């Protein structure tokens, strides 16, 4: 019941595109925090580049389920929690998110943008995925 990673991604044909990329590790100490980090976004990526947009992904894991929320533009999302993390609110958050990647800046100014900033980019999308931690937070 607490989310793990969150992002961006466009659909850059069998890539995805590291748009944003915020990461969760609170169970994953010193040690645990590199190898899961490259986890989530390998596989937020991955989710990405498996969603032709269009259409939603959930990654199900031993342990973690890699949602997937695609635009209606040109540049997708993923989000990464637990299977104890209701895909309602994730929708929400798929709301927020790929609003507020394309508010951010014009629709067509990004369109696919080819290169952003996952380590400063989408502010929103990092302080979401951080108090999303709970099963749904009812977007507080």
């Amino acid at each position: 019941m607490r989310i793990y990673y969150i992002g961006v991604f466009r659909s850059g044909g069998e890539k995805a595109l590291e748009l944003s990329e915020v990461k969760d590790l609170s169970q994953f100490g010193f040690f645990e925090r590199s190898s899961v980090g490259q986890f989530m976004t390998f596989f937020a990526e991955t989710v990405a580049s498996r969603t032709g947009a269009g259409e939603r992904q959930s990654i199900e894991e031993g342990n973690y389920i890699g949602h997937v929320y695609a635009r209606s533009e040109g540049i997708c999302g993923v989000l990464i929690t637990d299977k104890q993390y209701p895909v309602r609110p994730a929708y929400t958050l798929l709301n927020k998110i790929l609003d507020e990647y394309l508010v951010a800046h014009p629709k067509e100014e990004w369109a696919d943008v080819t290169e952003t900033n996952d380590a400063l980019k989408m502010k929103q999308l990092d302080t979401y995925i951080s108090k999303y931690q709970d099963p749904s937070q009812a977007d507080a």
